[PDB]
């Protein structure tokens, strides 16, 4: 259950309260991440703009 926030600031382990990891960025270099924290609901997208939710592994 440990996760990072944006890149360059990490967040550790963020379990119990919490339930998944997420990212949040656009189109940049060549499809990078650009935030990143834990929380429970994080559905819907856009099109230029993605923001996806991890559960477990390679992401809290």
């Amino acid at each position: 259950l440990k996760c990072n926030k944006l890149v360059p600031l990490f967040y550790k382990t963020c379990p119990a309260g919490k339930n998944l990891c997420y990212k949040m960025f656009m189109v940049s270099n060549l499809t990078v991440p650009v935030k990143r924290g834990c929380i429970d609901v994080c559905p819907k997208n856009s099109a230029l703009v993605k923001y996806v939710c991890c559960n477990t592994d390679r992401c809290n």
